């Protein structure tokens, strides 16, 4: 770590600090991440580092020195939830939301065929460059290592499903696309039968016909309160039918029944995506 130059903190994720450092060997200017502290995190952390896509943050390099961890990850200037922030008067264009929703579904899509599930999507995580491109941070960490924002968590990780699967990352990603459109967060629960409560309040209380297993899934109660759905017209106005209709299958219920990353990149709504440049402030 003495070959790193700290310039300053650039995030405060679930795994550990993480810093904007420059390499004193190659000059390359990279985010350096410190795990708060296993054999079996160093070979899954290790796999992580093949797991490469211009819609993935790379992973640069793996340091297990003096019992300490470090990932060293390529570093982008912003992530989506200040570009959201900074938005906030205007929106961002429908054509960049598009873009960008193409572009982490290709990173997803990417990632689930090798297996490899985000679990924590959230808009910052998700990173942001001049040239347009949007790209995923922190692929299989959850997994590798074993106050929290709830509002991404999918529906089946609430009520305690241990053995989910890559449609948690859809559902998280359909909050995340709701959000750029409304310029309002979808589901901003405060604690888990809030975040819960809100989920059933929008898309009305599951039921076995709408999602066949959830009246025997662990954290499932019959005295869950039951509330009808509303519709998507009232959810995210003013987002057109094509938007509409793929949101809705990316919120799907039943995980099975959830659009997967590759399928919904076919959806109409992407017939006229492009990939304009945003205007950044850095
Ligand atoms: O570049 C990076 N790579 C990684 C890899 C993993 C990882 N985990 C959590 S963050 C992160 C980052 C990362 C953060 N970058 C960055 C740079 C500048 C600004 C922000 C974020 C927030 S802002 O938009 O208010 C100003």
């Amino acid at each position: 770590m003495e070959n790193f130059q700290k310039v300053e903190k650039i995030g405060e994720g679930t795994y550990g600090v993480v810093y904007k450092a420059r390499n004193k060997l190659t000059g390359e200017v990279v985010a350096l991440k410190k795990i708060r502290l296993p054999s079996t995190a160093i070979r899954e952390i290790s796999l992580l580092k093949e797991l490469n896509h211009p819609n993935i943050v790379k992973l640069l390099d793996v340091i297990h020195t003096e019992n300490k961890l470090y990932l060293v990850f390529e570093f982008l200037h912003q992530d989506l939830k200040k570009f959201m922030d900074a938005s906030a008067l205007t929106g961002i264009p429908l054509p960049l939301i598009k873009s960008y929703l193409f572009q982490l579904l290709q990173g997803l899509a990417f990632c689930h065929s090798h297996r490899v599930l985000h679990r924590d999507l959230k808009p910052q995580n998700l990173l942001i460059n001049t040239e347009g491109a949007i790209k995923l941070a922190d692929f299989g960490l959850a997994r590798a290592f074993g106050v929290v924002t709830l509002w991404y968590r999918a529906p089946e990780i609430l009520l305690g499903c241990k053995y989910y699967s890559t449609a948690v990352d859809i559902w998280s990603l359909g909050c995340i696309f709701a959000e750029m459109v409304t310029r309002r967060a979808l589901f901003p629960g405060d604690s888990e039968i809030d975040q819960l409560f809100r989920i059933f309040r929008t898309l009305g209380t599951p039921d076995e016909v709408v999602w066949p297993g959830v009246t025997s899934m662990p954290d499932y109660k019959p005295s869950f309160p039951k509330w009808a759905r509303q519709d998507f017209s009232k959810v995210v106005p003013p987002l057109d039918e094509d938007g509409r209709s793929l949101l809705s299958q990316m919120l799907h219920y039943d995980p099975n029944k959830r659009i997967s990353a590759k399928a919904a990149l076919a959806h109409p709504f992407f017939q006229d995506v492009t990939k304009p440049v945003p205007h950044l402030r850095l």
